[PDB]
């Protein structure tokens, strides 16, 4: 029996003949799926190897051994390859191809085949593979082995398949079966060149997930990858197809017509009229109809319609035709030569015949000229004798046609050209309005003459059916983007999709706030957020779950009326800010972007103004405030510090920051690390300050900062105690000096342990250089397409610029130059323009960073949250590409306490103040400690002041 | 007054130029990355609200809590902070703000919601006010509002036997006071001056931008079957590139002077961030900063993508 | 600036050029002189910032 199973990761092909190193190209072309239901074929007894189509086109591969497999039969020419004992031949008997005896080299089963069939604009592309090999782990990149322009289509395929005669047994054999339908993988390769996977950016979420990252490991987050829309359906053509109504009782069931001298002329114009009637009555015979198609009536409608009713005889109805002239012709009534009419035919025996007789008709005969068309004469008369001993075929026949004419006037008759669709979201078409939305039921009455309503974004909302009287409300269908919810691949493989404000109910499975989300199950508890998802919701992994964000560390303060409550510990928390401070400068000459060595490229726009000249002059401003950036930030003392030749501390250790005189480049581990992280028509310049300046005036700004403490900036570096300095910033965040001198070695301690946990957290974290890298992206996709947009060659037989001037005359060869040369100018000045946005952000940035450098390095800050989280210290520099990253030490509070404290102690009528310190007791007896830490001393009557007496103070005591 | 949010959206390129045309969506997709460049700056744009918006609101993770019991001695900030009778714990203020306050695109939803952010400034009210500055450097350390206006006060030069003379007579100075800002915002339209005019300012930018699809360009009709109906393809295909550049270009300028305000309103949110830090979660030494003058205290309130303060 | 125009100045379009296509060839500069006040204006509005 057939059996099923999953193709894997077979089917990956170059796409030509092009070669590509070390790129993640992606192309889209007929491609076979991955993870596919393909069949496994058996023969044994039975044999069931029906007929294979080609259908679009057949990846065929063959798990061959002991060469079993010698040929098939193409045919619908037909392409066929025969391999005898000799070597391998290639036919298709116009297409002629000579290769290797590959199929009769051969050089249990000890080797594996590989063959591609690929069959589109007459190219017919094999790849060959032998692979020496329950399937066995291994790989092959497809060759290109040969091309040939067959030019041929064979829409059927065969397998044969190979006995053994003298009794007699068939092998089992097998074969795999798969079709390409065009999509665009992603490829990777190594650092030789070859393939290693790919992956279509169609099959998975995890797929577009990947096509859009570009890079094959991720590391978590909430991605944006495509969008949802509901698709129309049905197509809706409303016309006015009930409303009123068109005269036809006095056309087609009048009692009595007129003669055709005297042929009546009548208006018909604003009813309704249906063409059904006349198909769907059997007599009405006769529907030739001149001028103008009836089947496209549902189209074109004429200016009016007129219905004219007479009466003419038999016989000469066969003498109205074009090319004939005679006395009736010439006489009576001319037909137009462009006659855009309609005619109908139909048998009225009953409505002609009169057993009194008919002699009542008269018509005029003589006429002193010719009659002209559209003409009438009133300025002689012959009685028809008709008997009844006519023919069959020589009765009076009754015909009526209407006729249309074409004027300057509007075609103020035309009728309808249907059904009303309810709650869909589809097309709704009132009398030409198109649109895209739900229709549902509207509580505003308008007025009858008003049929289209609008919201103040002025944009279709209600809308009235003009056949049926309903004001409907039209509201815009679901929209939505499609975001990705996957973690890093090291945590999982599931993916989760998420729709931005659409139901589900136009796609376990869970309805949020956001809409519907699909790949996770909501949970009703609260956890802390890790990726926002949406509208307050976040994910945590304890498989992939959707919550309504918690807002954190839940929480009621335990407020008091009369008790404190201060730290008796603290920690020095240790981050890292990173502040872009420059940006990769560029100068870009205008000509040689555009043309380069194009002598008339260049004479041609040169004159087109001033742009290049503007464009050069705002890029070397750019440039320039870049060079005033780094200046800023780095260079603000003229002075070169270098730390003394003994990298001594004060029992303070930074080996792993300061320039190292071991590397001849004067690089610290943390730069080295940032280094490694961090990743034609272009030009860079380079770095007023190169690294190694950079490096040495962070060297100095750390010796200033340390060595000499704050002063370094307002000029020469005064040599001040590196620990008495700290202690001045504990002062300068309210704590005593005191503090720093009882915890001189222990706080050492926390220092290292935190500026190794910094080191630590730099090189095991691939966001900490998030923003750097970021810009660098900025740059390079911006050259990227700033250099794409000349040389693609798109996939045509030729992108030259002389290509089109061999093809053109030298005239139209110029307008072709004009128009290249002008598009290219405004993608280039759309890119400027980006940089220069870019670049004042990034100049806020930098302004950003030289007061981070001035304020929390150069001096202390006490504004809070500015210089790192909690009261901040002070802070040490280092280089990073374009950049720079700030490292600083915030005293953040921990361990709190209760502490019994007394506003005041009435003593003699005394109320007790202290400057600074809060009276508090551990139980047995009383003292003094600071705002920010519990710090108790001695309560004399030096260390406090009485002020106020004891009735106005809060909490009288006595003791 | 500072306005903190924006109005984010993110542009299909494809569907803003063309719809679901075929025809018009195979022409565009040729032109290149240009609208790739759009998407993804209108992403930064959002990931950068949403990180504005966390930093002016989620400045701390622990998320503090008042208590039913607003025991504040004689300090009532019923229309601050949300009343919990109040069914959706919205301050009246906030009230006050909103009712005052007024295709083809997308507006997505903030990371915190309305809820959300009420309940992020009624976290920070409660640190600020409970437990005083300190719960921005870690725990909100628990303080008493006499004491902690008695560092206040030592912080601009005053001693705390100066406020509990007149601890009674400050509190009903700041109460009519808050009367009196009650008052204001309720009847002053010049009172959200800045909130009302950068939301304006994202209003008629969309409406500009919804416009400028309604701009003809001198063709028949922007719906490419009459221009194909009535027209050479030839000439309707050149005609169709024009009116499709023009529009492209119309957005390319729109998120030019979008990124504008996003650095603007982004330097703007980091000012109030930071006297967020000067302000609520501590006392500035910065002049005309927190306000007009000395500064004592401060009180954040919600604000449609925006903040107001009580200085 | 020519803006590809054979003449950079309206009126002397309006000379050197009859009425049915100098009027087309006045669009292209107008618009390609539009183009040039939005870069006007955005330097502007970013000196401003
Ligand atoms: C304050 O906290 C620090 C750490 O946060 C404490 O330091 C630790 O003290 C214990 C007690 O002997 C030692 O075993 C640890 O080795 C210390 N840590 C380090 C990194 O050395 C300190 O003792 C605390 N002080 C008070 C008064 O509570
Ligand atoms: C400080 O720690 C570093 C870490 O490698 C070590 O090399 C150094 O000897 C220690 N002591 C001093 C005084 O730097
Ligand atoms: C102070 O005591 C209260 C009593 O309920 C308790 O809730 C609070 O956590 C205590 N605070 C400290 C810092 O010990
Ligand atoms: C409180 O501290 C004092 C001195 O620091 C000490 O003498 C006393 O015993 C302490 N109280 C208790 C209950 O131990
Ligand atoms: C404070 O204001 C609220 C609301 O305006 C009012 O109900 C209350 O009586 C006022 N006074 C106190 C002490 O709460």
């Amino acid at each position: 029996p057939p059996a099923y199973t999953n193709s894997f990761t077979r089917g990956v092909y170059y796409p030509d003949k092009v070669f590509r190193s070390s790129v993640l190209h992606s192309t889209q072309d007929l491609f076979l799926p991955f993870f596919s239901n393909v069949t496994w074929f058996h023969v044994i007894k039975r044999f069931d190897n029906p007929v294979l189509p080609f259908n679009d086109g057949v990846y065929f591969a063959s798990i061959e051994k002991s060469n079993i497999i010698r040929g098939w039969i193409f045919g619908t020419q037909s392409l066929l390859i025969v391999n005898n004992a000799t070597n391998v031949v290639i036919k298709v008997c116009t297409f002629e191809y000579v290769s290797q005896p590959f199929l009769m080299d051969l050089e249990n089963f000890k080797n594996l085949r590989e063959f591609v069939f690929k069959n589109i604009d007459g190219y017919f592309k094999i790849y060959s593979k032998h692979t020496p090999i329950d399937l066995p782990q291994g790989f092959s990149a497809l060759e290109p082995l040969v091309d040939l322009p067959i030019g041929i289509n064979i829409t059927r395929f065969q397998t044969l398949l190979a006995l053994h005669r003298s009794g007699w047994t068939a092998g089992a054999a097998a074969y795999y079966v798969g079709y390409l339908q065009p999509r665009t993988f992603l490829l990777k390769y190594n650092e030789n060149g070859t393939i290693t996977d790919a992956v279509d950016c169609a099959l998975d979420p995890l797929s577009e997930t990947k096509c859009t990252l570009k890079s094959f490991t991720v590391e978590k987050g909430i991605y944006q990858t495509s969008n949802f829309r509901v698709q129309p359906t049905e197509s809706i053509v409303r016309f006015p197809n009930i409303t009123n109504l068109c005269p036809f009782d006095e056309v087609f069931n009048a009692t009595r017509f007129a003669s055709v001298y005297a042929w009546n002329r009548k208006r018909i114009s604003n009813c309704v009229a249906d063409y059904s009637v006349l198909y769907n009555l059997a007599p009405f015979f006769t529907f030739k109809c001149y001028g103008v198609s009836p089947t496209k009536l549902n189209d074109l409608c004429f200016t009016n319609v007129y219905a004219d009713s007479f009466v003419i005889r038999g016989d000469e109805v066969r003498q109205i035709a074009p090319g004939q002239t005679g006395n009736i012709a010439d006489y009576n009534y001319k037909l137009p030569d462009d006659f855009t009419g309609c005619v109908i035919a139909w048998n009225s025996n009953k409505l002609d015949s009169k057993v009194s007789g008919n002699y009542n008709y008269l018509y005029r005969l003589f006429r002193k000229s010719n009659l002209k068309p559209f003409e009438r004469d009133i300025s002689p008369l012959r009685s028809y004798s008709f008997r009844p001993t006519y023919g069959v075929g020589h009765q009076p026949y009754r015909v009526v046609v209407l006729s249309f004419e074409l004027l300057h006037a509007p075609a103020t008759v035309c009728g309808p050209k249907t059904n009303l669709v309810k709650n869909k979201c589809v097309n709704f078409n009132f009398n030409g309005l198109k649109g895209t939305g739900v229709l549902t039921e509207s509580n505003k009455k308008f007025l009858p003459f008003q049929q289209f309503g609008r919201d103040i974004a002025d944009t279709t909302d209600a809308v009235r059916d003009p056949q049926t009287l309903e004001i409907l409300d039209i509201t815009p269908c679901s929209f939505g983007g499609v975001s990705v919810i996957t973690p890093g691949t090291n945590t999982s493989n599931q993916v989760a999709v998420l729709y931005q404000g659409v139901n589900c109910t136009e796609v376990n499975v869970f309805q949020t706030r956001a809409g519907c989300l699909i790949g996770a199950e909501y949970v009703n508890n609260s956890y802390e957020c890790d990726i926002p998802i949406g509208a307050g919701i976040c994910a945590s992994y304890q498989s992939i779950i959707a919550y309504t964000m918690s807002l954190g560390a839940e929480n009621s303060v335990a407020y008091s009326n009369n008790s404190i409550a201060i730290p008796t510990n603290f920690t020095i928390s240790v981050t890292t800010e990173i502040l872009p401070v420059s940006m990769t400068k560029t100068s870009v000459d205008c000509t040689m972007y555009i043309c380069g060595d194009s002598t008339e490229c260049s004479n041609l726009l040169l004159q087109y103004g001033s742009f290049c000249t503007q464009l050069k002059r705002a890029l070397t401003g750019i440039a320039v405030e870049q060079d005033k950036n780094t200046q800023e930030v780095f260079a603000q003392v003229k002075q070169i510090y270098k730390t003394p030749p003994i990298k001594y501390f004060g029992g303070f250790n930074f080996s792993q920051i300061l320039p190292d005189p071991s590397k001849p480049s004067k690089r610290s581990f943390i730069e080295d690390l940032l280094f490694n992280k961090v990743t034609k028509g272009l030009t860079v310049l380079p770095p007023l300050l190169t690294d190694e300046m950079i490096a040495q005036y962070t060297s100095a700004l750390l010796a200033g900062t340390i060595t000499s403490g704050w002063t370094f900036g307002a000029g020469a570096a005064l040599q001040i105690p590196f620990a008495m300095q700290m202690a001045y910033r504990f002062n300068g965040i309210g704590v005593t000096q005191n503090v720093l001198y009882e915890n001189q070695k222990l706080i050492a301690n926390q220092f290292n342990s935190a500026i190794g946990k910094i080191q630590d957290s730099l090189s095991s974290t691939a966001s900490a250089l998030g923003k750097l890298q970021d810009v660098v992206n900025h740059n390079a996709q911006a050259l990227n397409t700033l250099v794409k947009q000349l040389s693609s060659k798109f996939g045509a037989i030729s992108s030259v610029l002389n290509d089109i001037f061999s093809r053109l005359d030298p005239p139209e060869a110029e307008v072709q130059i004009d128009r290249l040369i002008t598009g290219r100018l405004q993608s280039l000045q759309t890119y400027v323009t980006q940089q220069l946005i870019r670049a004042a952000e990034i100049r806020a940035s930098a302004n950003l960073a030289a007061t981070k450098m001035s304020e929390c390095v150069l001096g202390q800050s006490k504004r809070v949250d500015f210089c790192g989280k909690g009261y901040h210290l002070m802070s040490f520099p280092q280089s990073a590409p374009h950049g720079v990253v700030f490292l600083h030490v915030t005293y953040v509070p921990a361990q709190e306490k209760n502490f019994t404290t007394a506003p005041a102690i009435c003593h003699d009528g005394k109320a007790h103040f202290p400057r600074e310190g809060v009276f508090v007791s551990n139980g047995t007896h009383w003292f003094v400690t600071q705002r920010n830490f519990y710090e108790p001393q001695i309560i004399t009557t030096d260390n406090t002041f009485v002020s106020g007496n004891c009735d106005v103070v809060i909490g009288i005591v006595n003791n």
